[PDB]
């Protein structure tokens, strides 16, 4: 039985959301590997299956619940349970395929989607880009109802897909980036929904390369700058880990730390 973190969108506040994201980060990171002050997720090679996943149970105002499964090695949502069913994104390799058989083993109906959980795929299934999909407490409340009603046949795949896109950003991307967590906190604080601005999208698209650049840096200095975007869409270059310390909360393992 993997660790479970609970969050309800009903009556959510900045504080309850922050506590939630902080608990998710705390279960993702064994805290073993920090580099330039940024924790790195556990290396997949050698991590025991019994420690591979965490469970995120989400409940809403309609009193419905779904439970997402996150891979601790990269904070990826690999599937979810609703009622007496579990559903998984198509696995990226036999290793991962094997790992997931350990999830939601007590459910009656397990389906593995033929599609993976990548954004491009979800955006196609949803018929919309991330920049056109609103994020916030309302959208997350509705996403939970949509995931739940899929198990009963009342949710179409476009809606299911748009609902994954909302969950993945408000949970996994916010766990990865304090900056995205901050954008979601602001939405909650003013009870507003709005699509993510370019700064959020470009960070999301740059997690792996930021992770590598930091882990391969020379004393924190990048050999090659990485271009990110401001909230207004203009570009700016990152040359050093220092300005990312307040931005990125977790990195994926890309290389062993040097002696």
């Amino acid at each position: 039985q993997y660790p479970i973190i609970n969050f309800t969108t009903a009556g959510a506040t900045v504080q309850s959301y922050t506590n939630f994201i902080r608990a998710v980060r705390g279960r993702l990171t064994t805290g073993a590997d920090v580099r330039h002050e940024i924790p790195v997720l556990p290396n997949r090679v050698g991590l025991p299956i019994n420690q591979r996943f965490i469970l995120v149970e989400l409940s809403n105002h309609a009193e419905l619940s779904v439970t997402l499964a996150l891979d601790v090695t990269n904070a990826y949502v690999v599937g979810y349970r609703a009622g007496n069913s579990a559903y998984f994104f198509h696995p990226d390799n036999q290793e991962d395929a094997e790992a997931i058989t350990h999830l939601f083993t007590d459910v009656q109906n397990r389906y593995t989607f033929a599609f993976g959980g990548n954004y491009d795929r979800l955006e196609q299934l949803a018929g919309n880009l991330r920049e056109n999909i609103e994020l916030g407490n309302g959208p997350l409340e509705e996403a939970i109802s949509a995931l739940y009603y899929y198990s009963t046949g009342g949710t179409q795949l476009p809606t299911l897909a748009r609902s994954f896109i909302i969950c993945i950003q408000m949970i996994s991307e916010a766990a990865r980036f304090q900056y995205i967590e901050g954008e979601m906190r602001t939405r909650i604080r003013y009870n507003r929904r709005s699509a993510p601005d370019p700064s959020v999208i470009t960070l999301e698209n740059s997690w792996g390369r930021l992770s590598t650049a930091i882990q391969e840096s020379n004393q924190g200095a990048f050999a090659s700058p990485i271009q990110l975007q401001r909230r207004n869409g203009s570009k700016f270059s990152v040359y050093d880990v220092s300005i990312l310390i307040p931005i990125i909360a977790l990195m994926v393992y890309r290389c062993a730390p040097p002696p």
